[PDB]
């Protein structure tokens, strides 16, 4: 097994995905605007396994892989497949409502184990796809719920079959020796807070010491999936700066959290593990897709350095911060921009940047009423409402795109802005 299973390989190219991108591009009048476009197309992005059918349906996960080898073929050199591995019962439980088909009360676990990683393991196992680099994204939303959101039943319900369910998944899969393996660990606007980051700490290392390999049995974790949390902050480098008489992660925007972008999260994650006794062969991946925050978008162009206003700590880190959303809070369909292409081993300690979420597809669907023909399980979330307020806090408007498709289907308007807001900027 490799040390980093993105260093000496190609990502995989969904061709479902680009051709999605390529058709948007080709209905697009602004010369510039569409050959950015095409451009985005050529690189790599995660193939959700988000249901039961999602391993069968349309090309299907053999698919995904017979045309990952036939890449490698035409590249003459490995192609490295990443996959997301997410269909725990009571899904996303801190939702109100799950989009998840499998429920605890009903079998969940049961059939997670052999309607869904049983049939992926076998496919997997496939001695055809031996020289693929498979890596595997365990379960987002899933494990961070345990830390902060145990007050909610669904959460509350769903503790041990999240974690039975997530060691069964990486101990099948540890039996394929080229699958690698990286846990969910949510992102600094979720469990940067002391008590929440020493929490995650504790919960993740009691669930991969219980795996059959022990903390042999993953290969590091993964921050940001399908969220919007800049890499750096590059004018808020220092958490503890003094702006008049208080430390600027005091700001309405962080509340006391001193981890305001991924980097700083992922890195002092990493070193917490290993001091719990992970190898240091551990490695950090975070998706990219959505953080680059280019261009302007909830009233604000991107800061071009620290803010002049001292006056106060929110004037200061509002006129400041990369993340110009309402709050950190804000998930769906937000305004922001492509971030950093994925890249292998940016920094130490960092195994890639990726694109897990796909650049375009929707978060969810933008108001109630509205039935997807292919999935009933989808549902509307008020976080979704682009005249709605914030579940966290509803001082603050939700930020989510009006005119939004089901989660999963092209959202064209956000793609676009996601085009025009990439940093760095696309080149044609
Ligand atoms: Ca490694
Ligand atoms: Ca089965
Ligand atoms: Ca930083």
């Amino acid at each position: 097994m490799l040390d980093n299973p993105f260093i000496g390989a190609i990502g995989y190219v969904n061709p479902d995905w680009a051709t999605n991108v390529i058709s948007q591009a080709n209905q697009t009048a602004d010369p510039t605007l569409a050959a950015q476009m095409r451009k985005v197309a050529t690189y790599s992005t995660a193939v959700w396994l988000d249901r039961i059918a999602a391993i069968t349906a349309g090309r299907g996960l053999r698919g995904h892989l017979d045309e990952a080898l036939r890449q490698m073929q035409q590249a003459g050199q490995p192609v490295v497949i990443t996959l997301v591995i997410y269909d725990l019962p009571n899904r996303d439980c801190s939702a109100a409502a799950s989009n998840g088909e499998l429920l605890v009360a009903q079998n969940g676990l049961a059939r997670y184990k052999a309607e869904f990683i049983d049939p992926i393991v076998a496919i997997l196992s496939d001695p055809r796809y031996a020289g693929l680099r498979i890596v595997t994204i365990i379960e987002p939303d899933s494990l961070p719920n345990l830390v902060t959101n145990l007050s909610i039943p669904a959460c509350a319900e769903a503790q041990n079959a999240y974690i039975e369910g997530i060691r069964y998944a990486v101990n099948r899969l540890r039996t394929i020796p080229n699958v690698y393996i990286y846990l969910d660990i949510a992102h600094s606007g979720w469990l940067g807070w002391d008590n929440n980051f020493n929490g995650a700490v504790n919960l993740y290392t009691q669930v991969v010491q219980g795996m059959d390999q022990g903390f042999n049995s993953i290969d590091g974790f993964i921050t940001n999936v399908a969220n919007y949390t800049p890499l750096e902050e590059p004018y808020l480098p220092d958490p503890n700066l003094t702006i008049a008489g208080q430390p600027v992660r005091s700001a309405s925007f962080y509340e006391w959290n001193p981890y305001f972008d991924e980097l700083d999260y992922a890195l002092a994650l990493r070193n917490a593990f290993i001091g719990r006794g992970f190898p240091s062969t551990i490695g950090m991946l975070i998706d990219t897709s959505r953080n680059g925050w280019g261009g302007c978008s909830y009233g604000r162009c991107r800061p071009t350095g620290p803010s002049s206003d001292t006056s106060s700590v929110n004037a200061y880190v509002d006129g400041s911060r990369v993340d110009r959303r309402y709050h950190r809070g804000n998930w769906c369909n937000q305004a922001g921009g492509i971030g950093e292409r994925p890249q292998a081993a940016p920094r130490s300690g960092i195994d890639a940047y990726v694109w897990v979420k796909p650049p375009g597809e929707s978060d969810g669907v933008s108001q109630p009423g509205i039935v997807d023909p292919d999935d009933p399980n989808k549902k509307f979330d008020p976080m979704c409402d682009p005249n709605g307020q914030s579940r966290y806090n509803s001082a603050y408007p939700t930020g989510a795109l009006p005119n939004a498709p089901h989660a999963g289907r092209w959202f064209p308007q956000q793609f676009e802005i996601l085009v025009r807001n990439a940093y760095p900027p696309i080149q044609p």
